[PDB]
RNA sequence: GGCAGAUCUGAGCCUGGGAGCUCUCUGCC
């Protein structure tokens, strides 16, 4: 999965 | 119990523009 945790983008396992 | 969401607007991780890991709020069953 892609997110976005304090304005940069982290990948949450797929 | 299980499920689904979650950011410079859920907390940490010394590699981190991020395939991994801890933990937790709210709704849903």
């Amino acid at each position: 999965r892609v997110r976005t945790r304090k304005g940069r983008r982290i990948r949450i396992x797929p």
